[PDB]
Order: C-alpha cells, then structure tokens, then sequence
C-alpha cells in the first residue's frame, strides 16, 4: 500500500507545479516553490525529482540568482534524501523555438540551442543526474514544405554527437533519452513514435548512450498500443527511462494520473515492466510520472493527484503479481500457448536445407486440422481482467 | 500518358478484388490472371504482382500450378510486362489466425517459412527483385495473448533464414516488411514504418532489409506519410511503396491514390521526384496497392485503375511546377528551408569551440529573433495554388 | 454471481454465430445452428435471442423452407422459455444493397428495401417483438459527389414513416430504433452518432414511435465518451434499445465482449443504467450484446465468450453499487458538488429583470475568489477507481 | 479573384489578433488593436467583424473605459463601412468558468455567465448583430463521476431558455447559434458534434430560435465528414451560421486556414454552400473564418493568412461551379444515378398497401441482376478532383 525509495517514483517539477494555464484560459493555481514541492514529494513517498533548466531558474536568472536557486533546491534534496536522477532543457516555450531548437531552419537558433543543453548537463552532472532526456517539441511543421525532414535529421544527428562527445570527454557518464511525441505543439513532431525514435538513435556516433524516454499519452494519441511498443523497446534494449500518465486515444495531450485513461493497458504495461524474467522487473529505472493535476483542482487537489499516481501503480502492480500466481491463468497460459512462442521455429542446427526436407513442415502439413484448434485467449483476457477487478 | 520509365506497377489482388468485405458478399466476378495482364498492360502499367495464392489457388496440384505459370509467362512474354516483386498470402487461411512466422503454435511457424520459401523460388524464377513480407496476422487482440519479445525474436529468426537461403542460391533479393497498425488484428506487430526500420536494423544481414510503407496504412494512424518516407529515405530503406488513398484512422479505405488526403499526396510525389540532382530521390516501383470500390462493375475497375496513374502524373506536374516558380524559390528563402542544410557547427567547430562563442549564448538575443516570422504560411499558400493550377 | 431473467441479457444470433469470416480472411468456424444456438444461450443466462431474417432464414429460401424454419425456431423458444425482444433485416449483405437499402440512388432498390423490411416486421410480430432495430450500414458514401445527403434523409424519412404507419395499422406495437454508425462498411455512413440519429428521429411523421440502439464500439470508433452520449439519449427519452461490446478506439468495429475495450467507460456506463433516479435502473429495455466471439477461438471459445459479456455486466455492476453506498464516495460527491447542478440556476419565480436585479450576480460577483476553489474532481475519480478495483 | 462583400466574408477579431501564446509556449506577436483590425480586415475585403465581450473590452474594465472602447469601436466600423454579424460572450478563460459557464457544478458561476451574457446581448442588439454564438467550451468534464449529464442539460436549457425570453421581449431579434466541439478544453465537452447539438436545440422552448455554427475542425476533430455534417444541418435548417478553418483529423484543434487542412472536403463544403437548389447558395450567412495565423509568423504572416482563407474559398467556389457546368460531369452524375434519389421511392398515392400489392418490389424483383451494374462513383469522383486540380 506504501511506496518505498525501491519503487523508484520520481515527478517533474513541472508537474505538481502546472498553474493550469491551457489553451483556452489563465492560470487556475499559483507557482509552486521548489523547495515546498521538494519536502512534499519527499512527504507522499517518491524517491527523486527531475526539471527542465527553466521550471528551476526562471529563463534569463543572473548568475548570482541561478546561483542562490541551486544552493536552495540542493539544500531541500540534502534534508529530505531525494534525488536527481534526470534532467532536461526547455526547448520549446521561449518564442526563439517556435520553429524548433536543433533543427530550427535558423542557424543561429540551432547554435543557440546546443550551448542552452550543455548548460543545463553541466547542472545535471553536478547533481548527479544519470540521464538527460530530449523533448523536441517544437522539431517538425505545420505544413510540409516548411521543413526538409532530410536536412533536419542531419542537424538533430549533428547536435546529439556533439552532446555525447562532451559528456564523454568530461566523464559525466550520462545516458540520452529521445522523447517521441507525434504533435502539439507541432502540427507534426519528426519522430512521432517510440518506433521512429529508436531508428534513428541507431544512426547516432555512439549508438549505446542513446535510447528513448516513451510517454503512455503520446503512443496512445495515435491510437497505439503502448504496452506493445514498450515491449518493443526492451527487446532493443532502449528503454532508458520512462513518463507513465493517461490518455483517451488521439485527441490533445491530456496528461492525467497514470492509470486514469487506458485501463487495461495500464495493467498489461505494469505487468510487463514488473513480472520481468526470474521474478525480477523487465525494467530497473525510475517509474516517472509526467502527468498534470487537473485545472479544476487546487494544491489540495494537487497533492491528491500526486499521491493518486503511485496509488495506481501499487495497486496494478498487486493485481499483476496476483494474475501470475495464479495456477488457473497459469493453465490458460499453457492452453494458449504463449510460451510456446519462446521456442525456435528451428531445431538445434536446422537451416533451410532440413528444413526443405521435412514433409511434416508442408508436403503432409494439415493445415486444415490445425487451423480449426481454439487459442483460447479469450478466457485468458477475461481471467486477466477479473484480476484486475479483484474478483479472482 | 504513362511510360515505362514511370514504373507503374498493381498488385494482381487489386483489380482483381471481388468486393466481398466484413459486411457483404463479393459483387464482381473473377479477374483472370492472364487478362489481368493484358489490360494493365494497356493502361501503361510496367509491372504486375501477386501473391503466390492470387494466381495459384490454394491447394493446386503440380500440375495445376504447372499450367498456371506457364501460361501468365507467356501474358508477362507478349506484353512485355514484369514482376518486379512477389509476395505470400500469410493471412487468409485460418491456420494463419494467430500469425505466420508469430503464431503461437510452433508447426504453423514452420509451415509459413515453407510457404514463402517456395514463393521465393517462383519470384527467382520470374525475375523479381523484391520479396514484400505484409505480417497481417501478427499481433493481438489481448495483451495476455502474446509475448511481444519472444514474437520479435521468431520474426528475426524466420527472415534471418529468408536470407541465407536468397544469398546461398544467388537470388539477389532485397526484402520489405511491411508496417500496418492494425486490421486484421487489433494491434500488428510493427505497427509504422519506424518501427519496421528498427526492427530491421537488428538482423543478421540488415543491408538486404528495408521497407514497403503504404499510404494507408500510416494515416490510420492520422501520421504524416511524406514525413515517414522523408526519414525512410534518410536511413535509405525505401526498399518498395505501396501508393492509394485513406480517411484517416478508420478501417483500411484502400483508395485510389490521392482520393484521401490530397495535400499529402501532393508534398509526397514533390518528395519523390524532385529529388537531390534534379532527379527522383526515390528509383523503385510506383506500386498501387488499392480496391477498386464495391460499388464498381468491370468498367468501374479499370477506370479506377487508370485514375491511380492519372493522379501520380497529375501532382508530378504541379509539384515540378511548383518547384520552378521565381515566387516560391522566393518564399523558400525567406523560410530559409535552405539554411537547415548548414551545418551547426563550421568546419573544424566541436563543444570547446561552441562554448567559447559568446554570441552562441552569452550575447544572443533570443528575444529580437524570436520575433522574425519564417513565412510558412504564405510558402503553403502557393503550394497549393500550384495543386489546384491557379499559378 | 449469476444472471436472471430480470438482469434481460439478450444476445443476437449472429453474435455467437459469426463463422469469423473476416476483411482479410476465411471463416473459423463452421455455422452454428439457430436451435442449438437457443439452447446454449438459455443455458448460460439470456433471456431473449435476436436475429436479422437472413441469419435465421437463409436469403432466397422457398416459403416450404422458410415455414419449417421458423416453426422449428418455434419449439425451441417455447422448450427454453427464450423470447424474441427485438428483430431486424439484414439490409448490407447482398450486392444489391451496395449503395444501401433505403437511399439507394437506384429507385427500384429502395422499393425492395422497404418490402423486406416489411416481410420481417410481420415475423417480427408473430414472435412479439416490441422492438425493430435499423442498422442502415449501406446508406452513405465513399465520395461526396456520389450522393446527395439531402435527397438521401428525404427518403431515409420517406421508408420509415411507412413503415410506423403499417404498424400501427396492423397494432403491432412496434418501436423503431435507428443504430448509429460512423463508417464501415461506406466511407461515411449517414446519421453517423446517436447525436445525429436523434435529431433525425425527431422530424418523423411520428417521433413517438422512434427512439436509437446505440452500440458502445460505434461512438468509440469516433472516439466520443459512450456513457455522456446514452446520458443525452436518456435525457430526450429516446434510449430504445443498447448494443454492448468492447472497441479500441478510432480503428475498424472490434466487437469485443463488453467491458474488454474502455473499462473505465464500461463501469460508468453500468453505475448510470442501473443506479438510476429513485433507486431503480434509469433503462429499462434489454442488455444486448453485439459482440463477435474472436477469430482465434473455436466453440469453446464461443461460450466462454458469450458467459463473459454478462460476468463483465454483474461484476462491474456490483461495483457501481459499492460505490455508491460509500459514506467517503459521498462525501467526496458533496465536495465535488455534483448534485448542485440538479438546482435550478435561477430561484422559483426568478426571471431576468430579478436576475438583471441581483448584484450578488454580477456587480459583486468576486470572480477571482470562486475562481480559486477546487473541485476535488481527481480525488472522486480515484475512489470510483479504487471501487472498480476492489481496492475499497 | 477578388472579393466583395456580397461574399459576406467575416473574421474574430481573437483570429488575427491571436498572439499566438499556446499549451507549450509564449506569445510570438504583441497585441493587435481592435480599430487596426478593423481598418485591416476591411482592406482585405471582408465585409464584417465578430468578437467575444473580452476581446474587445479587457475583462474588469470600469464603465468609462469600456464605453470609450466601444465608441473608438463603433467609428472604425463607421469609417471603413464593416458590420458586427455576430457577437459571442467569453465563458472559458477567467479560472471561475473551469468546470464551465452554464453548468458548472457550482451555482453561484451559472449565475454570473447568464449575466456575462446578458450584458453582451446588449452591446450586440447595439451593434447591429443578428446572431449570438454559444460556445460552451468548459461545459463537459475530464472524469465521469463528476458531471450528472441530465441536469447538466437541464441547466444548459434553463439558462438558454431566459435568453431567448429576454432577447423576444427587448426586441432585439437575435437568432442564437450552438458550437458543438467534441473535447478541448475539456477530455469530452457536451453537445460534441453538430447532431447533438441540433438534438438538443430542438427541446428548448422556442426552437425557431436556435440553430448551430458548426466548425469545420470540431467535426474532423472525430473524423467525420463535414460536408456530410452541413448537408444534415441544412436539411433541417439550422445553419445558423458557420465556422471555416482547417485540420488535420483526430488531433488538437489547429484552426488553420480553411482548405489548408482536408482539401477534398473543402471543397465539396463550398460546392454544397454555393451550387445551391435554383442556382443560387443553399446557404446564405456569413462565411466566418475561425482560424489562427500560425505562430511561426509575424505580422505579415497574419495578414498573409487573412487573405489566404479568402484566395482558397473563392479557387474552389470557382472550381464547384466549373464541375457542374461539365457535361461529362453531367454525364457521370447520370450513370450514377443522383439525381433519382430525389424521386420518391413510392409513386404519389402509394402507400403500404400499393406496395405490398407489387410483386415487382419483391416477388418478381431480380435482385442478382441489379446487384451487378455499378454506379459509376470512382469516375465521378475522378472528374471531381480533376476540376479541383485545373486539370480540366
Ligand atoms: O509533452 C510534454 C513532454 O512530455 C515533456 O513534459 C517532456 O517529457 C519534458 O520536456
Ligand atoms: O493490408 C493489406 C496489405 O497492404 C497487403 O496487400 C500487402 O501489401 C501484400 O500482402
Ligand atoms: O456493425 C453492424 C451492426 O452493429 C449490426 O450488428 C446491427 O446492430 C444490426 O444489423
Ligand atoms: O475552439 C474555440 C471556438 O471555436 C471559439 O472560437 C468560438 O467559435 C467562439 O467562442
Ligand atoms: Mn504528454
Ligand atoms: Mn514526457
Ligand atoms: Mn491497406
Ligand atoms: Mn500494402
Ligand atoms: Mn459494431
Ligand atoms: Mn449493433
Ligand atoms: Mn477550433
Ligand atoms: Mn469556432
């Protein structure tokens, strides 16, 4: 029911801290202090904070201010024990941005853009931040002879290398996450998916320090299926960290509590990242919530939001471990045959010559036969689901 | 009017649909392969292709499908058409319900590589140069249903073979995954053409890996298809294309190209044209993977047929003009679509340099520059002047 | 628990009887027969059975055919105690609705949609339906020019007023209900939400007779909020009928067992049918499911499947009850102030010149302070989460 | 070509005034004086100006400034010979509107809009306007628990109701027009497309009073058709108005320059509104652009737009008329048989009982056969998009 410092729940700054200014009108709540939103997370359980160089130190801050302000939070983190364990650089609101930072057609934005970033890793290292996560909000267009998508995948490319290239040669050890988005603020974002972002990070200089940082809204605003992508991304190795909230399919970023959107995918995804191989999670990083208390709410609703976040979590998480141990889910399991996909197609040594030869594989395959056998997997979603629903 | 050097292709399975959908039965009869080929070639196609069960019924004896290749050579012999990529129906018959080379069960897994083994030798033997695989039926209704990372590795393990068995007898294939978020499944593994291109990154042979992006399918996703073939050619596999018209996210429309949204495919024909020299930054097969509506009688479908080619040929010809015009090579400058081009960084420029650029950062006036517009909207404006020929 | 005749689980024969037969690929399975059909759903529950004519009588069957059918269909209703709340006519299948039944732009077509539809109202009678559901998949387009909308809702209007009229000649007692549908199989599909149906509904030459069979997957696949959609449907009396199921979003008609899709709108939706004003239900017609059992199962699956439409029901009915029997769910209501909205905005006898009058309303009005208040929105949903759950 | 102002072209001065700050981002353009605009949309050709109480006069402004703003105001117009032909009333900016105007849970806000309301009823009777715009854009809710539907409707109507009263007895003979949207600023707003709102229109007390202003991006904000959407308002008369601009599917609300978004459906939309029954326009209000200069622009940029939504409806108004005037066209609208759909399906004097009698429509009727003969929709939609292209 209680969170621990092994759950690993950490918050952006910018979350609890969203005044609730959207699109259509002014802001709803006051700014929020750092150094309270600090002793609060410390308070509902999470193990560590993150924030944008602009949600710490308000854009053009004089070093003596910048200065102070860093003393401040590094003093809150000190006292309650929270840490550091991501970073990242506001790209997007400054009016500079408005045709993006790294592939901005403006040359000088672009230039601009890369010393903003190396800024903000030298903060990160200094509070031992181990990743730095990349939110190109404002790379892409509106309409599509505006921008050479070609061209701009060389500067996104020539930027990342140069980043990587420091923090190697000042030993920083840190790890870059690609934050894919497939609009707003952009009509279009360029790497729109989780697919998108890990193709190209395999083009970069030094493929093994990047990786990707999916959020659950942005895959579900194009109707895909998060878990599934999720999956995918361990398969490659990529999941460098991750920003769990809700969403109701393609429609603006809502941001909500994580489990408040797409249930049932909720629990699949907290299934996947905890009933990882051996007992152990799939995935060892922070469990981050980039979420937004609603515009309703005030700082009590605030805190109520925050709590309700890992809430979920623990409460998906139980069910998850409860679905496994399950000797009737465990029968349906095998009815369905899903671990049977964990074994070759092949045999030991077999190549497409064996393969030729064998009859049962074609010449006498009745496919027929096998074709009208049931997987059962309805009867596995419906055990599934009364898990979830504390019924089982 | 359409050359060969357009490299219009169709599949067989195009003209050739029935119109039975998920609602209704079939309302055209039979199209006969060797007629196929007959009136594509007159419409100014170059190319046909098929999947092995659209010209080969499933289950025909040796001898039967003996006869049927013979005669559909001597179709391709006399018009002068070729196969410039086959693919395998993986999807239609129900031992394919849970996948072909993902499905649960360990015989169906085997059974699907014998299958597009033996199309491979057909694609050989007919001269084509591309194998389309479309996984269909690979995917999930439930998530419980199938581990996704035991699925990529019986995918990687299947076409890895697919390989070695192309490259040991000489065939010089290149392979094409082919992405498409969902239908028939409710989520298909691979679901837009990023993650194909990752997937494809981590075979054994990734130089002979690539994919076949179909319109459609990215924009039942509501993604910017220019955009995706624009990182596509980046990463250069753009192995294939599929071409034809959709509605956004809803079921596969399968229209003509063009008929859906016409903006897109306006940028995508510029993109694929007016390329690097001057030349088409994209040489493969213009291939129309479209239905003909249910609706249509014969006379619908070759109408149809021939309105795929007359809407490539069309924004081909507004999107060269748009190209040339002294207003828009203005508006492009004041947009500076060129400046992306230039490096960041000068020549010999790394971090210690950038860092010591006081005007980089220290001195920048972000303010001043974030008040220069960048004209975009005026740029689209005679964009789409250009479409709808009023310049 | 268990289903009761009172809880009216209805199931159509097409549901548990689609072969799987899909856009992409050959049936599963082999055809069930109507008989066996009666039996197994009596066994497992449903009150009643519904059918399309051609999915009970084969299209073109002689009237020798036809009669034994129906008469065998008969018996079974009678030695299971099923009835037949509704009937409808299949109005897509056949190539000569191609460009639909009622506007078809083909004159002839139209006057044989409107005799078919006629032949399965009598039957419909004679088995005393109450209610003729019209799925109009075929009426619409592909592209605009193709068909002129207004001609199309002129004799839309036209075949239903003759029908409403023939009924009620014959006192047959029938209630129309028009089905929804935003596309598939057309393009576009006329009268594409339960909003657009209704409005239509209510141009009739007697809006009386005429209500809407909303489905849940229709206005998903527009990605519109079901629960606030039927809410409207209630508010204008026009709920006739209900079709369950499950849908992801924007993509082709799933038809997954209710519950399976949007869980979260799924419980809402069973709280607002059920928990309805005085107590009692706020619907009271039949609990339909239009589902398709999936094409990976066999007639195992096909049961398992039917069952798990109505465990989805009763479980997450049990739930919606808790919910509200719970002192804090309350309490956290009355925070929220969600019955206040049930006061009228304006005192009894108030008008605009006492409103125009009332400073407390505008001169004095402290925006900024209200403004401030929150409304405790996220905490109320995280308590009907935590009821769903089972948490509480 | 160029524009007149028997075009009826109209504008919000909140479109070329938007300073463009967004969910993610900073204002990009200073703030546009309302006289400016004036003189600058009447130098464009547009023939009138609309706006929200708060776009003109800045929301807490005393009696003296706000009448001296309206009086600067009302020169401009004097001066450049523009007309107010509507005016609207801001409900969704100032943090007390948050759960909405009309139905927000708390009483005491539904008061104090119906009196925001009344007020700028006044100003436009003053003003010379016709229609009052309703936009409910905080009407709805992010989580289902919290807003009981039905008496949200209730309140919605209770608060129109006085309106249309109030309106009726001072004379000012205004027409009100609803403004469906489906989600944004709320997950899900009430009255979610142009047939919910039509629906629910019809249940107030003066219905002849009440229509819609649908706008092209709300319904594509769901994927359905728009044209489609206006046919249906038209044919129950209840275009009231209309909202042009354009978008790109299911995303956030872009509100680009009309045609920019869906091209296609841009223009069967003007060839609908204009090739109108007896030649002339099916649809004869204003021809509002509701849309946003993109903020990537400056003031040039903003111009630059103004006039683009000008340019784009009068190329394709050309094209729409070109199109009909085909004789292939008229050939292709023939074989494809849209014009026999204005026939009626019975013969005058038919009823049931003629059509029961006619074994023509049934016994005898050779479905098989009619199912074969295609209508020719691929080559008329062809000769569409070829006319739109100049091809033709
Ligand atoms: O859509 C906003 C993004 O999710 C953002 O919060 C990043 O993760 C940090 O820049
Ligand atoms: O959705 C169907 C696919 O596009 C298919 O036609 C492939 O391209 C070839 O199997
Ligand atoms: O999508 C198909 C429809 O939902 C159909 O099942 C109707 O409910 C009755 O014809
Ligand atoms: O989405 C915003 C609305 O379209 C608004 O502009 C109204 O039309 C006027 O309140
Ligand atoms: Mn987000
Ligand atoms: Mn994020
Ligand atoms: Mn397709
Ligand atoms: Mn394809
Ligand atoms: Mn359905
Ligand atoms: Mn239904
Ligand atoms: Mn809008
Ligand atoms: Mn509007």
């Amino acid at each position: 029911v209680q969170a621990t410092r092994e759950d690993k729940f950490s918050f952006g700054l910018w979350t609890v801290g969203w005044q609730a200014r959207d699109a259509f009108g002014d802001a709803t709540r006051t700014a929020l202090d750092p150094v309270e939103a600090v002793h609060k997370l410390a308070e509902i359980g999470a193990y560590g904070i993150t924030f944008h160089d602009d949600d710490l130190v308000p854009f053009g801050s004089d070093a003596q201010t910048r200065d102070g302000i860093i003393a401040g939070f590094k003093k809150a983190l000190d006292e309650t024990g929270l840490i550091v364990p991501m970073v990242t650089t506001n790209l997007f609101t400054h009016p500079v941005f408005k045709d993006g930072g790294f592939t901005s057609n403006d040359r000088s934005v672009r230039r601009y853009a890369i010393r903003k970033v190396l800024r903000q890793m030298d903060l990160g290292a200094e509070l031992g931040a181990k990743t730095l996560v990349l939110w190109g909000g404002r790379e892409g267009a509106e309409y599509d002879s505006a921008k050479d998508v070609s061209a701009a995948l060389d500067r996104y490319r020539e930027a990342l290398n140069l980043l990587a290239q420091y923090s190697e040669d000042r030993g920083y050890g840190l790890r870059f996450a690609i934050e894919p988005k497939p609009n707003q603020p952009r009509g279009d974002i360029l790497l729109p998916t989780a697919g998108h972002a890990i193709a190209f990070v395999q083009e970069l200089e030094r493929p093994e320090l990047f990786g990707i940082n999916p959020e659950t809204g942005h895959e579900q605003m194009s109707n895909l299926n998060f878990t599934q992508g999720i999956a995918q991304a361990l398969w490659h190795k990529k999941l460098f960290h991750i920003d769990l909230n809700g969403q109701h399919g393609p429609k603006f970023d809502q941001d909500l509590v994580f489990g408040h959107g797409d249930l049932l995918n909720a629990f699949s995804l907290v299934d996947l990242l905890e009933n990882g191989p051996d007992g152990a999670p799939a995935y060892d990083g922070p469990r981050h919530f980039d979420y937004k208390p609603s515009r309703t709410e005030d700082y009590d609703g605030v805190w109520e939001s925050a709590k309700a976040n890992i809430r979920m979590y623990l409460l998906l998480k139980e069910r998850a471990k409860a679905f496994r141990a399950d000797p009737e889910v465990q029968e349906a399991l095998a009815a369905s045959k899903v671990a049977e996909l964990k074994t070759p197609t092949l045999n030991p040594g077999e190549g497409y010559a064996e393969l030729l030869a064998d009859r049962s594989a074609f010449e006498d395959y009745d496919a027929d036969a096998v074709g009208a056998k049931g997987f059962g997997f309805v009867k596995l979603n419906q055990l599934a689901i009364e898990h979830l629903l504390g019924a089982r």
